[PDB]
């Protein structure tokens, strides 16, 4: 694998709510340094809904020598709002690319699930729930929007362009430089599917894959956040009492990385470094240990610093060790 990656949440924005209440650039710089030095990543997918935050993290990553996947990730935005976000992001991405950063631009993610207007539904829950013949219509709309968005981006940005798709969208990859797909294993034919994806010939990146950290979560693939009760601002509590299974999270990530290496992908981006508002509360009721549902490979505290990185408000989970070993060699 050429791009040994992880994604990095600078703050999704959903109805004005950020997923990352604190964005301290000194902390961001040190997290990205750990990602390079201790997770042995060569690339980072810098996600969010705030172009300035994405740009600050991407500039630190480039200054560290990391390949930057500049990755606006709109949530519940109209077409006009998405296009405006992409235009702003593409201008900043171009400024960075011109300074000599290696920058890939990602034109959104899973648009038919994350934003209205492709699939029926007023929320991602509604739209996912619809996965029980609309697929041609959904694919037509996604591809029509992507045709517009890619042209907008290429007017502003002269590097490689991709899109973090899901399989059912049936993206036309003709306008893109890289084929990117979000692939959760949930099991038998998996590596065969990866090889088919690689076979069309353009470099392939797996832009999103991972598991949460409770017992059984790897089975539930991309649906592991279904145990979370969400409120006005973010996660509030878990619906039931779940045991922690950090080894199972680590083993899921490693097995998928093995399947992607075997299948020949160009890049893979573990989802994810941290989900900062899914706080770890190890010494209380498990229903309040929001970190159990986190796809992050570190566990973030609300009120303490960690032991391994004593200036950091988080601690590695087992999956952090596993990724580091996998990417080291």
């Amino acid at each position: 694998m050429r791009a040994k990656g992880i994604s990095y949440d600078t703050g999704f924005v959903k109805n004005g709510a950020t997923s990352r209440k604190r964005f301290d650039p000194d902390v961001v710089e040190r997290e990205l340094r750990i990602i390079r030095d201790d997770l042995h990543c060569t690339a980072v997918r810098v996600m969010g809904g705030d172009p300035e935050r994405i740009e600050v993290a991407a500039a630190h990553a480039a200054d560290l020598g990391l390949e930057v996947w500049f990755s606006p990730y709109p949530l519940e935005l109209t077409a006009e709002e998405m296009l405006s976000l992409f235009a702003d992001c593409a201008e900043r991405a171009e400024r960075l690319r011109r300074r000599g950063a290696e920058v890939v631009f990602v034109v959104g993610a899973e648009l038919s699930l994350m934003n209205p207007g492709f699939l029926p539904g007023d929320s991602t829950d509604e739209r996912v729930a619809l996965l029980r013949e609309q697929l041609g219509e959904v694919s037509a709309r996604v591809n029509a929007f992507l045709g517009k968005a890619v042209q907008l981006v290429r007017e502003r940005f002269d590097g490689k362009v991709t899109y973090a798709s899901v399989p059912f969208e049936r993206v036309d990859w003709a306008p893109f430089d890289i084929v990117s797909m979000d692939l959760y294993r949930s099991a038998d034919r998996f590596t065969d599917g990866v090889r088919d994806l690689v076979a069309q010939g353009k470099p392939v990146a797996i832009t999103e894959f991972g598991a949460a950290g409770y017992q059984g979560a790897g089975d539930r693939g991309a649906l592991a956040l279904e145990i979370v009760e969400y409120g006005k601002d973010g996660p509030v509590r878990l619906k039931g009492d779940h045991a922690r299974d950090e080894p199972g999270q680590a083993a899921y990530v490693r097995e998928l990385l093995e399947a992607f290496d075997a299948g020949g992908v160009d890049g893979a981006f573990v989802f994810t470094f941290a989900l900062y508002d899914h706080v770890h509360r190890p010494d209380g009721d498990p229903r309040d240990d929001l970190d159990l549902a986190s796809y992050g490979i570190v566990k973030v505290y609300e009120d303490r610093l960690g032991a391994t990185y004593p200036d950091m408000p988080w601690e590695p989970k087992a999956a952090f060790t596993t990724l580091a070993e996998y990417y080291r060699g």
